[PDB]
């Protein structure tokens, strides 16, 4: 229920006392990208640093208050998140010749959102001991992000010509370092870190939180495509747009001559009647039943691995994320 | 000379305890970075030299051998960007994914390798913070520039129009200008204690000195003495977004551009050659030469004579060699 305020919190400050952004001409423009990229709504990534944080503080052990401040300096990790997921998202908005000056202005948008995270951890987190493993993490999610993005760069171009580009290692790679890294692992390790702790002694934990989010991506692509566009507010698109699902990747494995001739011919146009045409050998996969198959599977695979850590406060973190998650219509 | 023997030391400290796939971790090191040029390392180690034997706090003497060391470390820091940022040039329709995937995890081994080199060797010092600064700039700037080469080879397979002065422009600015000639100069400055926040000048002279020589190698790569060179011109054959493509496509607006569509077999690689001498280019080298080296020098002594002294001496290493 509570407005996260901080976000112009942190724009006053970059766009003032830093070490860029002199000229007001600069500073609007500089605002324009800022805002274009960074708060669109939604939010629930940053904001589960906050959920994290106010869990572990609950559980742990004494020492034992809440200051204003605390939920200020989580909140600021929360939208380091939102930043990260806003220089990830740059490029998957497409729509020839025209491509690399479009691709040029999207990465120096990208390029610019960028150097806003150093600084923010410098401003709010030089003092803190756990500053240079803040700075550690960061890099390690940025530099996941990063290679994820170009990889998922070469697939949709690539994509574009020839969709038997799209594979499930291909898939699952971008999936993992593109999203899976920044969405689910960074938000808990950052409230861990903010609490004065170590990573490599939690590396259990991160299999399970970037299968989940691999899970959560999946859980997406089956949604944009079977979801009761009544209950979204807006229908799914993906097949329209040419989009890397892991439907269309299972079904290229599973799928005949006949029926990749029918992927070929249909998938990527607009027409209305292909984009069912698609729907229909979906279903005639039985693919929702293998989803049904892969959700029971990894929600029992992921039920047990985490039961069997140690910190129990983690354990009730990670069943808090995989119960808000589960079977979701949202 | 200097026979850098550490690289052996600076692997082994990151090799060494890691299951048994130590080799392949070792592979990729190997395969990547050590060249056995390694001009992106020297000069580091160069322009420490002579940013060193500039400030005159006493008596000018050589370096120490622990100082040899922190500068070469850096410089072989500067290897492994330069690796990173090289990892997808020999790239080769589908399965480009699968051959990038590869590649982006190769560079994400790599690109983890330079925090810890950078800890393990600069962990103590008050310019620390400032190399994080300094390698996650040229880092991105690096990583820009190859998504927007990326995007800008494969819309180079479908229309040759899409090649373009800016998009040349900007991929020689952030995939290579800034590893190659800002970072090694600004190594040797953090080094020195200084802020490169009040070097921004220099900074433009050695991003435009960088863009310069990506010029220069494109029209030696067409217009060369192979047996100087040691290596036949390709990139008009390999497809590359060569300064000679985009200024070729300017000029020609006519029939011109369909004899250069319909292009691109060296039967047809001739016929290029040719329609480029048809535009005087040479004469656009010289003249894009002699505009650019005297911009430059004059930016250069409008400029801590020791920053020009050392941009001087990487101009006329390079000038019309």
């Amino acid at each position: 229920s509570k407005f996260v305020k901080v976000y112009s919190v942190l724009k006053k400050e970059l766009l003032h006392d830093s070490a860029f952004g002199l000229t007001d001409d600069s500073r609007n423009w500089v605002e324009r990208i800022m805002d274009y990229n960074v708060p669109g709504g939604k939010l629930n990534r940053g904001l589960s640093v906050v959920d994290s944080y106010k869990l572990l503080r609950e559980l742990t052990n004494y020492k034992s208050e809440l200051s204003d401040d605390e939920i200020f300096l989580a909140s600021v990790l929360g939208w380091s998140v939102e930043w990260i997921q806003a220089c990830a998202l740059v490029l998957d908005d497409i729509m020839w010749f025209r491509l690399p000056k479009v691709g040029m202005i999207a990465i120096n948008d990208g390029l610019i959102l960028r150097n806003h995270v150093p600084r923010i951890l410098r401003t709010h987190f030089q003092t803190e001991h756990y500053y240079l493993q803040l700075v550690d993490l960061f890099h390690e999610v940025e530099c996941q992000t990063i290679a994820g993005q170009m990889l998922d760069l070469i697939t949709t171009l690539a994509g574009e010509i020839n969709l038997s580009s799209y594979s499930l290692p291909v898939y699952q790679q971008i999936t993992l370092s593109k999203t899976s890294y920044y969405s689910f692992y960074l938000p808990v390790a950052c409230a861990l870190v903010m609490l004065g702790e170590n990573l490599e002694s939690h590396d259990d934990m991160k299999d399970i939180l970037l299968e989940m989010g691999t899970y959560f991506q999946v859980q997406d692509d089956y949604l944009d495509c079977f979801g009761d566009p009544e209950v979204i507010g807006k229908i799914g698109t993906d097949i329209e747009d040419n989009k890397c699902t892991w439907l269309v990747v299972q079904a290229l494995e599973h799928c005949n001559e006949e029926q990749k001739k029918l992927l070929y011919d249909n998938y990527g146009r607009k027409d209305p009647k292909q984009v069912a045409k698609v729907k229909e050998l979906y279903k005639t996969l039985n693919l929702e039943d293998l989803f049904t198959q892969y959700e029971n599977k990894t929600c029992k695979k992921l039920t047990k691995s985490i039961e069997a850590l140690p910190n129990v406060a983690v354990q009730a973190v990670l069943k808090s994320f995989l119960a808000k998650i589960h079977k979701r219509l949202k």
